[PDB]
């Protein structure tokens, strides 16, 4: 990219400084002796810039010189307080480069003169994004609380260093923790912070959501860290008793689903894209409820959902073979390949009640086409385009396939009461999409939910790849193949009588299905036969035969991925069914309070087996 | 079900009534302090109850307060003999709590103050059942007996504890100890009970059937228990002699053998359906049984019976083809479709004497068909119903295929003397059935046999996954192909002219079978080109090819769990042929034993090299 460059030019410009203005390099070097001469007699300098317009103290601070800043905050007890200024860095202070290189005795140096420990680090490098490397928040607090120097962590708080702050993101010292991926001291430094949580008041530093409304309990899970995930599930988690081998305990369930708002940490599961954000169905409270919520109540409604979803495609599929239909209402087959003796009807007859059956039997089936747009049309007006024409799985393209099933049956509607001739083309349509939608209704059972999203997966992942191939090698013996049987009879041996028909027929003899032009009551061109032969060899056994490989060699490379999207097939089936089915069939799940001294949080019991002494 | 659930809700009502009540409250947390207070000048309380009806010391003892304990024997010295009062916890007195929680000082006072240490403990969630997690059985000694606890073991006995005692599943203690799957010391416990046992009047302990007939060594078996399965082995098997590093060893044999009297280890295997009990079958003095019981006598006898099924079906495949017929009786020339010219005949046409030479062909062939119905009706007659219909691969489904084969064959034997037409279609099942039933004695061959474990494994679990995702896309084109063809004449292109026949042409084009259909002097409709494209994308390289790595990936799979079951195929065969043909012929397994000096126990001897 153009704006990538701009990084480039400007740390090599920021260098070219360095090799002018003598006092910048004496700070580089840690040249205290001409720093000295430089200074106590003419000095005339001191509030130099840079590229980025920082000082010599911060060239001082980046590269670890404590007796070279010495002499800078003896010199000017003014440069500890102005910022960096530029476009990339902005608001960054010689507090920051001092606690990021882990320079404890420069930090307590800076603390002593007086150092701003709120500067806001607002620049557009330490914006959280991919092209950036590493992400640490904004204030010094935070950027000492990621790398785990917990000893100048102590040393912030001391003076002043507030826990609670929000980024531009509205992020928390908490919700930074979780992102780092070298985790390796985030469960030591975490419970850190908590002991600075003393004394405040009654939102007790966890509450306090990010500016898109997420905890750090919820960010965990979001974000993928088994690591927190579990750390944070043992303050949670009350133990009620042991005996011998047997220890049953509770859990809070306050927000692993309690699905009750808007949020439930379930919903936020199947939605994401993060590869690990998907294996917290493993976890030890969420695999229960994903169980139970199915096992007992969600398996039943959806079957019900199903079956009453397949005699739905029948009655249309019953109406559709009885249309009305005329024998050949004018015309007699003028000069040829007019094998069309029918003709259907002027809807001027539904006289003959086994043609009004079917009219009540239509208007079921027309009044099924406006339930599903009712209840798609307001799925758009929730959540954008992109989830449906986005090749997420977790209900995957059976949300594109049921409106446009939904959307040719109207035009059937409309192709009725009008009389216009070609009305087979939505019909068409509408049951090879209308008896492949009950593909979505393979999906709550045990043998034949994981075998669906093989088949999702070489449709676009492993076609899309060989088609483009197809269609090459087709396009050029089809077209070969016009040229030899030009100048021949399409009576005798007429697999080729023009272009349109050349594909289709060449598309056939590349998947073995017809047999192959032969005749032998005449004579066949030579070239024919070269021809043919070279089209039979990279078709039949080298592109399909290698095909049949293509599919094996990944098809046993990902079966530990489908038996992880399967299970989380199965959990978003069940959250679609929690948020819209009424609260008259489904408990919430779980164990209230206030019953019992409790309160009031809905609680689950669990028991298992320790099996030490 | 709401049951399991219904233990969770009385599990927090234990945890409400011990905040009401303190002494009950200070018993958690054994505050001795306090309970001097509740006690000394008032107290009035002391016979509490909870939501099982259980008592201060058994609070006191559950979490493990054994200083709160003390003041509780010295304030009430009743506490001891009652049990807990509910369904899901019967009986369990407050001795079983401070034996599991291995609490030695106080199962030392409680006995000082004398407990009854052999009642009987009996709530709902102590029986063997699957859902509940441990099962220690039901009298005390066996909680001390399944933890590992030597001492309380020890103790127990000492103040008067009888080892003898089964509970409602008729089990001992050395039942018990088969069923906790980390052993780990049950076998170094296992000799700790066998030492208090004296070898009294009465029978030795290892001798003792459960409620349902069965002893500590065949339970061994059953359960597919390994390490137990060695070391019950080592006190029933003798050293002969060595010779260098030759061993020769002469082994028990005593209930291992069928021998009749059906309740045998070998007969108990399998039939089972554990999987890991068909695991036991590789311990040295059970394979080589199982080698030459086959080897000389499984092997020939098979075969052999294997040789008169193929004669049975050739003698009605040959009667099958040589049916009488007329040519076409009265009727004449429905204007199409009728190409049928043949008609049988009635049965009044016994002449001409390749009717006489068919004549037996049919009662040969009908005989067969009775003593089928002879040898297996006492297998549905002796509780097979759910064994035939169970998918238990040890005699699978060809025990329903010979039935149906039978079946079938006296259908048409009600279908002569009776002139009724359909004869052809029972006659059609006698003919895939009956040979494709010649495929269970493909069992005992040594290259053949693990292959039809791969078809039947296939049938079940590798297909009926595949003719789901068929039946729907199938019938979304038949129904798609019958609309564009249905304004086509049937008289050119006739593919689809009703609708059952386009279910049925277009189930071979999913196939490649048929050409798919042309016909290049008339003009297809447009729509037709469009649509059957697509569906020779999905067929040919998108659901057949892969069908193909589907079977693929699960056959390397399967590789050493059809090497399993094939083993235990062929045993399953000889045990099942042992006690079905007379003893004369088979000898009894092993060397006797009176005739020499030895006890009437049939032995058997097996000499291996050490190293
Ligand atoms: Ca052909
Ligand atoms: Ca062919």
């Amino acid at each position: 990219e153009s704006w990538a460059q701009s990084r480039d030019e400007q740390n090599l410009l920021q260098q070219k400084r360095i090799w002018e203005s003598p006092l910048l390099l004496a700070a580089k070097e840690n040249n205290v002796q001409a720093l000295i001469k430089l200074l106590k007699f003419e000095g005339c300098e001191v509030h130099q810039k840079g590229a980025m317009g920082e000082t010599a103290l911060h060239i001082a601070a980046l590269y670890d010189n404590l007796e070279a800043a010495m002499v800078l905050m003896e010199a000017a007890p003014e440069l500890v307080f102005e910022p960096m200024t530029s476009e990339l860095y902005e608001g960054q202070t010689a507090l920051h480069i001092a606690v990021i290189n882990q320079n404890v005795n420069l930090v307590r140096a800076l603390l002593a003169r007086g150092a701003s420990v709120s500067a806001r680090a607002t620049g557009s490098v330490f914006h959280y994004r991919p092209h950036n490397l590493i992400y640490y928040g904004e204030h010094p607090l935070s950027f000492a609380a990621c790398v785990g120097s917990e000893e100048i962590v102590r040393l912030l708080i001391e003076h002043g260093a507030d826990i609670r702050a929000q980024d531009s993101l509205g992020n928390t010292v908490l919700h930074i923790l979780i992102l780092q991926p070298n985790k390796t001291f985030a469960c030591q430094m975490y419970n850190l912070l908590l002991s600075y949580d003393g004394g405040d008041h009654l939102k007790s530093l966890e509450l306090v959501p990010n500016n898109q409304g997420l905890t750090p309990f919820k960010l965990a899970g979001v974000e993928g860290n088994i690591v927190m995930f579990q750390h944070l599930m043992q303050k949670r988690k009350h133990i009620q008793w042991t005996y011998g081998p047997l220890t049953s305990t509770l859990y809070d369930l306050t927000e692993i689903d309690s699905s009750g708002d808007d949020q439930s940490l379930l919903e936020l599961i199947v939605t994401t894209k993060k590869r690990e954000a998907r294996q917290i169905l493993d976890q030890t409270p969420v695999k229960e409820l994903v169980s139970l919520k199915w096992k007992r109540y969600g398996r039943p409604y959806f079957c019900v959902l199903g079956a009453i979803y397949v005699l739905y495609i029948i009655c249309f599929t019953m109406c559709c073979v009885y249309r009305p239909l005329k024998p050949r209402i004018t015309n007699r087959t003028n000069p040829r390949d007019n094998t069309l003796l029918q003709q259907k009807l002027l809807q001027e007859a539904y006289v003959t009640p086994k043609d009004d059956l079917r009219l009540v039997g239509e208007l079921v089936s027309i009044v099924g086409a406006v339930i599903i747009l009712l209840v798609e049309i307001p799925d758009i007006f929730r959540l954008g385009v992109t989830r449906f024409f986005g090749q997420t799985i977790l209900g995957g393209p059976f949300h594109v396939i049921i409106v446009t099933y939904a959307f040719m049956v109207l035009v059937t509607m409309v192709m009725r009461l009008t009389n216009s001739d070609g009305e087979v083309v939505p019909m068409s349509f509408a049951l090879v999409l209308g008896w492949c939608n009950v593909m979505y209704f393979a999906r709550g059972f045990q043998m034949l939910g994981p075998f669906t999203i093989m088949i999702q997966k070489m449709i676009f992942g492993d076609l899309m790849r060989f088609c483009w191939l197809m269609a090459v090698v087709i396009l050029g013996f089809a077209s070969a193949f016009y040229i030899i049987f030009q100048t021949e009879d399409p009576d005798e041996l007429g697999h080729f009588y023009d272009y349109p028909m050349a594909l289709f027929s060449t598309f056939e003899l590349f998947l073995t299905i017809i047999d192959g032009p032969a005749n032998y009551d005449v004579d066949l061109p030579f070239m024919y036969s070269i021809t043919y032969a070279a089209f039979a060899i990279i078709a039949t056994l080298l592109m399909l035969n290698l095909l049949i490989a293509m599919m094996g060699d990944t098809h046993w490379r990902v079966a530990h991925e489908r038996d992880e999207l399967w299970r989380a097939q199965v959990v978003a089936t069940t959250v679609m069914l929690e948020r819209k089915l009424p609260r008259c069939l489904w408990p919430r799940s779980g164990i209230c309070g206030r019953e019992y001294g409790l309160g009031d949080r809905w609680f689950l019991r669990v028991e298992d087996r320790q099996d030490l002494n």
